[PDB]
């Protein structure tokens, strides 16, 4: 029980916007969990829905200030988390890159190093990821919430207009990606 456990009580709520979700994604009834299946569902289409990008947005809109949120990913060795401009091309077929208004951390595999007999894994993958946004500082950074390690920090970003939190479970898995509710 140290300062980092206490300050994590600043984590805010995020609820997913079902109208933005790629048609392979399912959402929980409380809109805090998302899972990727292997089936394209029959959903009403619109410009707001990610296709073919396997993403969903939070309902929340960032225009200023400091924002922290936590996502349980569990055993996953594949996910993407961060933020994007409200006005991105949600039908983008190529890479979702900083140049097109996507600021996302992507976990696509694991590192090992050569050891005495074999290979050693570097670290347990994070089960819980914290995302920190400081709009005026142009700051976006990602942490392993359980041990407080930095995963990634973007270079200073010249944010303008509205940002949305972005979630992307990159594999099918029995493990939903879950937004952690605020404490109390």
């Amino acid at each position: 029980m140290g300062l980092v456990e206490t300050l994590r009580r600043f984590r805010g709520d995020v609820t997913l916007d079902p109208d933005t979700a790629n048609p392979e994604l399912i959402l929980s009834e409380d809109r805090r969990s998302v899972q990727r299946g292997d089936l394209r569902q029959a959903l009403p289409d619109s410009p707001e829905r990610f296709d073919p990008g396997p993403c969903v947005l939070g309902q929340e809109r960032f225009t200023s200030g400091r924002h922290y949120w936590e996502v349980e990913v569990g055993d996953r060795t594949s996910w993407a988390l961060g933020v994007c401009r409200e006005n991105v091309n949600r039908k983008e077929k190529g890479e979702l890159s900083a140049g097109n208004g996507f600021w996302i951390l992507v976990f696509l595999g694991s590192y090992y190093n050569s050891s005495e007999r074999a290979l050693a894994p570097l670290r347990d993958p994070p089960r819980r990821v914290g995302i920190f946004l400081d709009y005026e500082a142009g700051h976006l950074s990602f942490y392993s919430a359980t041990d407080g390690s930095l995963l990634f920090i973007f270079p200073e970003i010249p944010f303008s207009g509205t940002l949305r939190p972005l979630f992307s479970p990159l594999s099918s898995s029995p493990t939903p990606m879950t937004i952690c509710r605020p404490k109390g």
